[PDB]
């Protein structure tokens, strides 16, 4: 959770960081699927540098959801 929070602070505004943390908490809370979370992040992460945050997000999602995450989020 530290590698992501550190990276988000450098690449996102406070408001954009609040949006990312909101969707991540909705996903962790079981309200939304990993796919709904990914789609929300695609709407938030508009620049090339911002897209790099999804590799940090990958490290904090449930291991059983990694294949679904990778199916929508390009790994390299």
């Amino acid at each position: 959770r530290a590698l992501l929070d550190d990276q988000a602070r450098h690449l996102l505004t406070e408001q954009e960081r609040a949006t990312m943390m909101y969707y991540l908490a909705q996903y962790r809370g079981g309200t939304i699927s990993v796919e709904a979370m990914v789609m929300a992040l695609f709407e938030l992460l508009n620049t090339h540098a911002k897209f790099s945050l999804l590799s940090e997000v990958r490290s904090i999602i449930s291991p059983q959801d990694l294949d679904r995450f990778d199916h929508l989020v390009l790994r390299r």
